[PDB]
């Protein structure tokens, strides 16, 4: 009765795949429980998700709304207080939206400097005590585990990968959702 709402990037939205073949279709389809609405763009950063999570939030009037978001931002133009600023709002906009928010814990790829790497990464346990929020593992950690589950970018998870994703974020999500 109750609705998820992942506001993400390709990571939920699916890379060069359909949504139905993306891991929260799937994890909607495991669920009549629980209502997964993936409102999820590849390329979105931050900013352009939260662009669009004010309509979300009065549209779907989620419970719980699942952020994925930060990993384009290095790539366009952004620093950690911009990204950090820009999430702050978005658990602003959940919270005052009665929902709670379950923010994902983003990590930059290896080559990207570590003076960047370790700023970014340190904005999303920052944001999680500071609103007193659940923290989700990067899902990806697992993922890169294992080469058959990756595309040759070695960035994005294949079709192959999506149901192993979903079953992890089924168990993750589990406590989180009752
Ligand atoms: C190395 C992890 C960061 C990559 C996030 C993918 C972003 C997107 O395509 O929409």
């Amino acid at each position: 009765a109750d609705t998820l709402l992942i506001l993400g990037d390709s990571l939920s939205a699916g890379y060069r795949m359909s949504a139905s073949a993306a891991w929260p279709a799937l994890l909607n389809d495991k669920w009549s429980k629980t209502s997964v609405v993936n409102a999820s763009i590849s390329g979105d950063t931050s900013q352009q998700g939260l662009a669009r999570l004010p309509a979300l939030l009065k549209q779907h009037q989620p419970r719980w709304v699942l952020v994925e978001l930060g990993g384009n931002d290095g790539l366009r133009g952004f620093q950690p207080q911009q990204t950090e600023q820009t999430l702050r709002q978005i658990l602003q906009d959940v919270k005052a939206a009665n929902a709670e928010p379950l923010l994902m814990q983003i990590r930059p790829p290896a080559n990207y400097g570590r003076r960047y790497n370790e700023a970014f990464s340190a904005i999303y346990p920052k944001l999680a005590k500071e609103f007193d929020v659940p923290l989700l593992p990067f899902f990806m950690e697992e993922v890169y585990l294992k080469p058959q589950w990756m595309q040759d970018d070695g960035i994005h998870p294949n079709r192959d990968a999506q149901p192993f994703i979903a079953d992890w974020m089924a168990k993750q999500l589990q406590p989180l959702v009752n």
